[PDB]
């Protein structure tokens, strides 16, 4: 019907009263419903706006439970679902959205509320409702960018887009350049990093990955999610070996993670935002700032740094041990199976956590820590910085040491696993012959990256602003399109079914020589997995770069695994102008054992498919690569089984803005 | 836990110690003929759970085991005054009604009912072999209760139905310690009470406990025509109690019905109101009892006559 | 158990593994000036126990310790409605006087006192050596409180007085979480009640939680500093009663009573089932956020206001 077509005006203007009319709209509030600062000259308020409104939304005047707690918050704060305190009241608010039985008591709960919470809160408490309701399933959520701008692009702009909508008429409006490398200059060698770390794409798939897989609310609120345990380890370990990858192509080594909490950190972020909801700036961290323990007594944050560490020396002696201890006292086993999906758990601190009183919030309460360091007893009356918003925390450089440490205590649960022996990762019969790709107009086994600048409308985002359109050009890194070329034999006398997975790493090291496996595994990114059916025979297998099941379109960013989805254009590291040499591998492994039985037409960010129960794949996420080698093995060259096959590739950049075309 | 150790399930916290006690029990219990297979004989009836309820020594080994349980349940804290009263509602009676028959008045008798067999005849001429059962059956019946709210807010809450004998093998009104063992549950489902006062009303062929006859003949699902037991010819004397819980308490938020898959959909102890011991100065179900509960003397008849189903 | 574990008392149910936590942070405190005696100096304040209060760093040490036995506490599950309930039972208001001074207004000031010294001064000419003390004081007053019984029975009681802060030191009106653990004990003693309506006095000098002057001068805290110091602009405070059911709380035994310094306790048994520092020692259940919704009929707020008064009072 209309209302689910009603609900996505709220998210118009955040910041705009809801009487002020979104679109070709508005809406007909009863004078309860109008807040306490208005409701005295409320008459003259809705007459003032009423003028040039083509449609006219009622709302029926409803119960409403108690908002008391969803109000605690400031209308002029910061929200962040690292902060134990906004948790509880964002969960509540989720409660009473998701508690609304019709979606039109919905409607009328959000008018209400709306101008009441605070606005990061109330598009977040709304999203969530939204996308787990199942009466309003496929609905297209506006992208969080076009609604809260102040979060995606440097404060600068801001001053520019009022100015040009002020001055200029509509349709002459010239469309706002977006800065990009504005965070630091060339002193800092990290500002390379800027096309990763502040693209929009990358921080949106961060965002909205925490948006169906949360930690915390209620389990059929979307908490106990297939695997998604190991989803935490696995995606996030892959954002490191994809930023390490990054790393290697602008001439520096792979991210040191935090040792120890106590030593400075040597990398300062000033991120260059202006939260316009909170009126301020996020703070800035200086270089050699040390993490401080926090007491901040408004946001119900009493933590110790020892606190962290006692944290971390249980969750290491239990990695070790081979087993944790729930609540109850008995003993959980870290097996091949659940093992990774457990320490997830407990390690991010998700709900799901069998001892989360023992082994703590132990991911969470580091974010918090390290964008506090400004201010940890709340003596200066400052908010955290940009590392204590999920939204943010990619564009600090000190996330991808946090994350690098959090990979290592994975990681020694991993290297405590048994290799794959030969049987296990062989498929009798198949044999891979070769991979090749190819470009439009450029050698084979070479692929190709450069700037492209893009266009957004923001306008939705602009509250107080003359209305009209304000388009922003962001400029990012963009691969030219490709496709891979696979050479099958089958041999059997029957057709074989297969899983595709294909990894790219680095082909050498920073020093010069061929990379061996023990380093080498732990920087293959997943660029593609697919079934295929094979004929008796041979079999050439052909598979677009767009066509990636790591991936999501350029029209769902604008308009690595199982969230949201990884941005088209970063699929591809950036490389060097005189070529970066890099190994693509590729193995078809045997989909009857890899199959899960299972029914699905597939589902988006709202790629699809990972919304139904399970999650498409038994084998363990990063399944080549994600243990040791069987003994023997040295190198990728002597890993591979006849069913795999490595090739040669050259990744060239170059440094020029390409249109979209 | 206790169950789990029992039984012996793998999930036992030690089998190796605690052993495999009340399996092994039926073996033993099956094999007293022929016990080192001297005899080249089979197990008795206790021997499968196919067939294990046809013996008599099932209930003295069963009932044992019991007594083993109860050993725990006898050490939890009673439930105090104010762990099961719920705050505002208000119980003021409940009634049970057949058709054609006086209030508070169940009737059970015998019934034939017909089974396709013909599956299971092997090395039979083909064609159908129809099978006429004997069983006991009861008149259908309802629950009528009688609600107060006195909150002013629509209040949830668990109906939980259970029937005891209301005297012992003596004659005289049977005491708490004793009858809170023989109550069984008879029904248990979630109501919405408006504000003021509310008539409920259910059915026997509703009953929670009871799978449909089409299920058998054609937990995990008592039949339908043993729901009520027998009674005398006379006349046997029960009583009929009720309660309601505060749902908010007993809910398990999740996504005879279907118990396989997920929880179980009741945070309370299986048996709730009577699985502990008596709190002090509580000596009989009739101060026991709380407003939010209610008891009814019910007489249970039975006729011995051979009825149809129509 | 965690208190014989924390302090290290033999009672400890392995020393070996949880340690001596609580003295040897005194030792180690008192030593940082020669530690390993290089200096042949002996240890600091916090080292006796006779001086150790003395030491601010005192407070921040077992300010530590108590956050440990805090982790504790919090993990308890939240006293329900119920069970801190008393059926019939409701307290209408509490109030406090002293002699020449508004309703509800506790008053402090100096106060110099003398004792002999005069056994203690070796190798001194005999005769008396007294000495002039300036402490705290504050003036008498007694607490007036009102009690319904609607019962038809005589109803016992306990009667628990606490007395916190009214707001942070921001100056908001203080929430539960914080508030909690700022209220002080003032007194809790036993009430019989009459069906119908009861006017509870009790003096400040009857206080359980004190001992006289006569008593530490010429074991229990000193009766001069049961009142805060407050401020001479006067310091917000809120003073809470409960009367919890006694019959509950209730610890039969043959008790002497005399000044065995506060009558005693020195028989086998502490007189209170209930925990140590009761109404407050756990979280709130669901709901309760500030002290004015954790109160239940059985209880009563009353603001009180703290004045100090910088001026020297005899000792009479
Ligand atoms: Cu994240
Ligand atoms: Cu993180
Ligand atoms: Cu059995
Ligand atoms: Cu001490």
């Amino acid at each position: 019907m209309n209302y689910k077509k009603n609900l996505l005006l709220l998210y118009d203007r955040p910041r705009e009263p809801i009487f002020m009319g979104k679109g070709k709209s508005v809406f007909d509030v009863p004078d309860n419903y109008l807040t306490d600062r208005y409701r005295p000259i409320g008459p003259e308020i809705q007459n003032r706006f009423g003028e040039l409104a083509e449609e006219r939304i009622p709302v029926r005047s409803i119960a409403l439970p108690d908002l008391r707690i969803p109000m605690s918050l400031g209308r002029q704060e910061q929200f962040s679902l690292f902060i134990p305190r906004h948790r509880k009241i964002a969960a509540r608010l989720i409660d009473i959205f998701m508690g609304m039985r019709n979606i039109e008591e919905l409607q009328s709960c959000a008018v209400f509320a709306r101008d009441r919470i605070n606005p990061y809160l109330f598009n977040y408490a709304l999203s969530v409702a939204l996308l787990h309701r199942r009466d309003t399933k496929n609905l297209d959520l506006p992208s969080v960018v076009e609604v809260f701008p102040d979060k995606y692009v440097d404060s600068r702009v801001f001053e520019q887009i009022r100015e040009e909508a002020t001055v200029v008429p509509e349709g002459m409006r010239m469309p706002i350049v977006i800065p990009k490398d504005f965070t630091a200059s060339d002193l800092d060698e990290e500002h390379r990093l800027w096309y990763f770390r502040e693209d929009i794409g990358v921080n949106l798939h961060h965002w909205h990955w925490h948006l169906v897989y949360p930690f915390e609310a209620s389990n059929r609120a979307i908490v106990d999610k297939d695997r998604r345990g190991e989803l935490f380890y696995y995606m996030h370990s892959q954002l490191i070996a994809r930023y390490n990858f990054e790393r290697f192509c602008n001439r520096l080594q792979r991210v040191k993670r935090l040792n120890n909490l106590r030593e400075p950190i040597a990398e300062g972020y000033f991120p260059k935002l202006d939260s316009l909801v909170a009126s301020r700036t996020w703070p800035g961290r200086v270089d050699n700032a040390v993490i401080k323990d926090l007491n901040r007594e408004l946001d119900q944050i009493k933590q110790d740094v020892s606190d962290l560490e006692r944290w971390i020396d249980r969750i290491y002696e239990a990695v070790h041990q081979g087993y944790v201890v729930d609540e109850s006292g008995n003993r959980i086993f870290l097996d091949e199976e659940k093992g990774i999906d457990i320490l997830g758990n407990i390690i991010e601190s998700s709900i799901l956590s069998p001892n989360r009183q023992l082994y703590g919030d132990m991911h969470n309460v580091g974010h918090v820590f390290l964008s506090y360091t400004h201010d940890p007893d709340h003596r200066h009356l400052e908010s955290f910085g940009v590392m204590g918003d999920v939204a943010t925390a990619m564009r600090d450089p000190v996330f991808y040491r946090w994350h690098s440490f959090i990979d290592d205590i994975f990681q020694e649960h991993k290297i405590k696993l048994p290799a794959y022996t030969k049987s296990q990762l062989t498929y009798e019969g198949i044999s891979v012959t070769g991979i090749i790709v190819q470009s439009e107009g450029a050698p084979v086994n070479t692929l190709h990256t450069y700037w492209q600048q893009s266009d957004v409308d923001l306008s939705r985002g602009m509250d107080f602003v003359p209305r009209g359109n304000v388009f922003a050009r962001f400029t990012h890194l963009q691969h030219a399109p490709f496709q891979y070329v696979i050479q099958i034999d089958n041999t059997s006398d029957a057709q074989r079914m297969g899983f595709v997975r294909i990894f790219m790493a680095p082909k050498n090291d920073e020093r010069g020589q061929p990379m061996l496996f023990r380093d080498q595994r732990l920087f293959m990114v997943e660029m593609d997995k697919f079934l295929v059916a094979l004929r008796p025979g041979a079999n050439r297998i052909r598979r677009r770069s767009n066509e990636s099941t790591v991936t999501i379109p350029f029209e769902r960013t604008f308009r690595n695994f199982c969230g949201c989805g990884w941005p088209a254009h970063m699929l591809v590291p950036k490389g060097l102008p005189e070529g970066f040499p890099a190994d693509l591998f590729v193995m078809v492994s045997n989909y009857e054992d890899d199959r899960v039985v299972q029914d699905l037409v597939g589902t988006c960010n709202d790629y699809c498919g990972v919304r139904d129960r399970l999650y498409p794949d038994r084998k363990a996420m990063g399944f080549p690569f994600d243990r040791l080698a069987r003994t023997g093995v040295d190198r990728l060259s002597n890993f591979v089984t006849p069913n795999m096959a490595i090739q040669s590739v050259n990744v060239i950049h170059i440094d020029k803005t390409v249109p979209r075309t």
